């Protein structure tokens, strides 16, 4: 069968903890007052929740209320526990309350509001300096949650709220986050298609924090090359072919050989043979101002098939790409 794997950092953080920290099913939810919140407008709806802009009538502050659908209502304790564990951490969204919605009869999570700009408009305006600055801010959130024994598992532009006017960032939507336990086999049906790491695409279940670093590399490549998304798969199978057209098939086969993974035979007729492309292939007159030797080297060290080879969040923060960012 497959060769096992472990994180190279923060490996044993959860085993030292009292079970209270990570045994989310044993957690007793403290409920707030639903009447403190007045819903203002519906912001969105997904398969797992309905999201509303609301006002906290006790302090007249704007908040966001995520009312969980019955399908997400099952693993609510995991999201609550993770949000409470990470509360106050750098660039982590603050969970302000947990109330019972009177209409849905399901839990409603109340978060602080962030004045975000949709990435489809915002990413087009970012300068080279801004991409470095905001990437460093995301890394602070990722190193914090990883150091706390938690993988986000859904890093993508829609889950990074940026108040560009105030140069403030928050990492949101912890509904897919999970506690890392060495040797644990996890569900590969996590993250969004274009941000899924090769470990998920080849059905390797013993993954870790490094999944988030692949997703972050996908965001970086889209930002510096002005190509949204960078790996534009039509489905989860074509997603791996798109990756292989850039990183090459030889390193893909070495990755699966190292972990003794057997690729789904449906890849035999679609993967082909591709060499690794040099990152300069993606540079053109319209994105050249966002590209530097440091950006390319940093990206090259995130976008690796082997999850164990990728930079950790703390190693990423040490990279020369961030030397120009004021700290
Ligand atoms: N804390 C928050 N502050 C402000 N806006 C928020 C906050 N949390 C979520 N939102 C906004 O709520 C809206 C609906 O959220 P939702 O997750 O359902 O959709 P989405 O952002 O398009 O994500 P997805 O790509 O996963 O479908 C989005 O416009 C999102 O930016």
């Amino acid at each position: 069968g497959p060769v096992p794997s472990r994180a190279r950092v923060y490996t044993d953080v959860n085993t030292h903890r009292p079970s209270e920290y990570w045994d989310y099913e044993s957690h007793v939810v403290e409920w707030g007052n639903q009447d403190d919140y007045q819903l203002v407008r519906k912001l969105g709806r997904g398969k797992y929740s309905e999201v509303f802009e609301a006002i906290n009538i006790t302090n007249n502050e704007k908040v966001v209320v995520k009312i969980l659908k019955p399908v997400a209502a099952a693993k609510i304790k995991r999201e609550i526990k993770i949000l409470e564990n990470l509360r106050g951490g750098p660039n982590i969204i603050t969970l302000a309350d947990i109330v019972k919605d009177p209409v849905s009869r399901t839990p409603a999570l109340v978060f602080e509001h962030v004045n975000n700009t949709d990435f489809k408009q915002l990413y087009q305006t970012l300068t080279d300096y801004d991409i470095r600055f905001y990437m460093y801010e995301i890394l602070k959130a990722l190193d914090y949650c990883h150091s706390m024994g938690i993988m986000h598992r859904d890093v993508k532009p829609h889950n990074v709220m940026i108040d560009h006017e105030h140069r403030k960032l928050r990492l949101i939507d912890w509904g897919l986050a999970e506690f890392y336990h060495p040797g644990q086999e996890y569900n590969v049906r996590v993250a969004s298609r274009y941000f899924k790491g090769p470990e998920l695409l080849v059905d390797y279940q013993m993954y870790d924090y490094s999944l988030d670093m692949w997703s972050l590399g996908c965001m970086l490549a889209s930002m510096i090359f002005r190509k949204e998304p960078f790996f534009h798969g039509h489905d989860n199978y074509d997603q791996l072919v798109r990756i292989a057209k850039v990183l090459g098939t030889e390193d893909l086969y070495d990755y699966i050989d190292k972990y003794n993974i057997e690729l789904d035979p449906r890849f035999n007729d679609i993967l082909g043979r591709h060499s690794r492309k040099r990152w300069e292939r993606f540079v053109h007159s319209e994105n050249q101002h966002l590209v530097s030797p440091e950006a390319l080297d940093f990206l090259d060290k995130l976008l690796r098939y082997d999850h164990q080879s990728r930079l950790t969040a703390r190693e990423a923060m040490e990279h020369p790409y961030f030397y120009t960012v004021v700290k």
